[PDB]
């Protein structure tokens, strides 16, 4: 069984250190931010060997039909936003309208960066904004892999729960 999962955000909210804290168990510092590319990951989840498809977004914003193409073959998506960057949380609506766009949309909303004492989001905002699109919310922190996993895992079940439909 193999995921197609794709992680989504403004820049610099922790969206390649949390693909490559899933991937390499290592929190990575100065990630090329222009860089898109794509990993694979075999886990366990809930019994099931799986294999996660992570796509690491980055690059000019463009809008393209290739593009859009390209990111309807996402089967679950990320919406990361960083705790202490609030217009990456006011952009999260924008990331969601594209995903439907192109595309009921398996997603999870992460709030990332929360090792940081800067918070500029508060808590019950994301979890609101989550429950006003019927998703999981998942607070990480790709510095000390709090909640990494669970981000992952979670997109993953919610992607199980849309296929059963
Ligand atoms: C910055 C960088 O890597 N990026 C910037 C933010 C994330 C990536 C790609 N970029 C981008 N930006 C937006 O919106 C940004 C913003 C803020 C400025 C004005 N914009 C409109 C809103 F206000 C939000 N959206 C993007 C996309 F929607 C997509 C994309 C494109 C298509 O065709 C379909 C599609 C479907 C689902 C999606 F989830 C997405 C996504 C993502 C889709 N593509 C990119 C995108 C700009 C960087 C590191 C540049 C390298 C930097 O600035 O230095
Ligand atoms: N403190 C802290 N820093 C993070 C975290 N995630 C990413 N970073 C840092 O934030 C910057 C941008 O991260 P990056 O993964 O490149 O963001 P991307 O543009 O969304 O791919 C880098 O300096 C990362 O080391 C986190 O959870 N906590
Ligand atoms: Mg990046």
């Amino acid at each position: 069984t193999e995921y197609k999962l794709v992680v989504v955000g403004a820049d610099g909210v922790g969206k390649s250190a949390l693909t490559i804290q899933l991937i390499q168990n290592h929190f990575v510092d100065e990630y090329d931010p222009t860089i898109e590319d794509s990993y694979r990951k075999q886990v366990v989840i809930d019994g099931e060997t799986s294999l996660l498809d992570i796509l690491d977004t980055a690059g000019q914003e463009e809008y393209s039909a290739m593009r859009d193409q390209y990111m309807r073959t996402g089967e679950g998506f990320l919406l990361v936003f960083a705790i202490n960057n609030t217009k990456s949380f006011e952009d999260i609506h924008h990331y969601r309208e594209q995903i439907k766009r192109v595309k009921d949309v398996p997603m999870v909303l992460v709030g990332n960066k929360s090792d940081l004492p800067s918070r500029t989001v508060d808590t019950k905002q994301a979890q609101d904004l989550a429950r006003s699109y019927g998703i999981p919310f998942i607070e990480t922190s790709a510095k000390t892999r709090q909640g990494v996993d669970d981000a992952f895992y979670t997109l993953v079940r919610e992607i199980r729960k849309h296929k059963e439909k």
